[PDB]
């Protein structure tokens, strides 16, 4: 659990990746590829994609990190009240796509990789903090979900 001076923090750099949804989503994207590449396999129509330039180029995948961010953000502002929201998360991460928490914990790392890069000022250790509880709030809440349906990933 949060306090509510660390979901103010989360919710106000969130704010900053909202001004520009489809960017900070390539950028991301782009980042848990390169930092673990076996995530893209993952992502059939995206593994033709070669280059650094040719993913930004990309629309699907642009299209793509935003439907992520968009899911994500809605969570986030449910400051963990967010059970209604997470269980069709869990249900395609177990039942379709076999998403490990692992992986997750890729995103996690890219989503504050670049939130840094982007808003260093508003993203500072405090911030940064605030962030890493709400993200591990996340996947400890859709692993459980995750078994109940019974993947153990
Ligand atoms: C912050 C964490 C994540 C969020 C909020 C999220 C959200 C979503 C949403 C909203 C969709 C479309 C609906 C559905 O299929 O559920 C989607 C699809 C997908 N997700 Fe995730 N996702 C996350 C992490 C990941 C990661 C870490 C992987 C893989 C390494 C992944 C792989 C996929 C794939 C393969 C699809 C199907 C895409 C298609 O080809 O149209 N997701 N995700």
């Amino acid at each position: 659990v949060l306090s509510e001076g660390e979901w103010q923090l989360v919710l106000h750099v969130w704010a900053k990746v909202e001004a520009d949804v489809a960017g900070h989503g390539q950028d991301i994207l782009i980042r848990l590829f390169k930092s673990h590449p076996e995530t893209l396999e993952k992502f059939d129509r995206f593994k033709h994609l070669k280059t650094e330039a040719e993913m930004k180029a990309s629309e699907d995948l642009k299209k793509h990190g935003v439907t992520v961010l968009t899911a994500l953000g809605a969570i986030l502002k449910k400051k963990g009240h967010h059970e209604a929201e997470l269980k069709p998360l869990a249900q395609s991460g177990a039942t379709k796509h076999k998403i490990p928490i692992k992986y997750l914990e890729f995103i996690s790392e890219a989503i504050i990789h670049v939130l840094h890069s982007r808003h260093p000022g508003d993203f500072g250790a405090d911030a940064q903090g605030a962030m890493n509880k709400a993200l591990e709030l996340f996947r400890k809440d859709i692993a459980a979900k995750y078994k109940e349906l019974g993947y153990q990933g």
